[PDB]
């Protein structure tokens, strides 16, 4: 699923990630612009052989089981396709956890690279939340 802008923020609010741990809505919208486009269906292999999935490109390595990361961790519990589902529920949850894992939202590059720093109330301007 390719969320609409206002449809992810109003999504991603009733889910409880606006302000979680200190970080507003607008930030979480622009990591998922960067990193998914807002498509849930989005997969990224990394050079590790890791891959990264969903609307904030969760990696294998350490969050989802996708049967094919050795080595890996499995810390959300989660299939990683339950990250590719146009219910973002999974992909919330986990991200609360990475978010809550020590070093906030720096955990995404996307977000610190291109949101960061940057007015991401933007991102959320416009719409009826
Ligand atoms: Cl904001
Ligand atoms: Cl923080
Ligand atoms: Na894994």
């Amino acid at each position: 699923k390719v969320f609409g802008r206002c449809e992810l923020a109003a999504a991603m609010k009733r889910h409880g990630l606006d302000n979680y741990r200190g970080y507003s809505l607008g930030n979480w919208v622009c990591a998922a612009k960067f990193e998914s486009n807002f498509n849930t269906q989005a997969t990224n292999r990394n050079t590790d052989g890791s891959t990264d999935y969903g609307i904030l490109q969760i990696n294998s390595r350490w969050w989802c089981n996708d049967g094919r990361t050795p080595g890996s961790r499995n810390l959300c519990n989660i299939p990683c396709s339950a990250l590719l589902s146009s219910d973002i529920t999974a992909s919330v949850n986990c991200a609360k956890k990475i978010v809550s894992d020590g070093n906030g939202m720096n955990a995404w590059v996307a977000w610190r690279n291109r949101c960061k720093g940057t007015d991401v109330q933007a991102w959320i301007r416009g719409c009826r939340l």
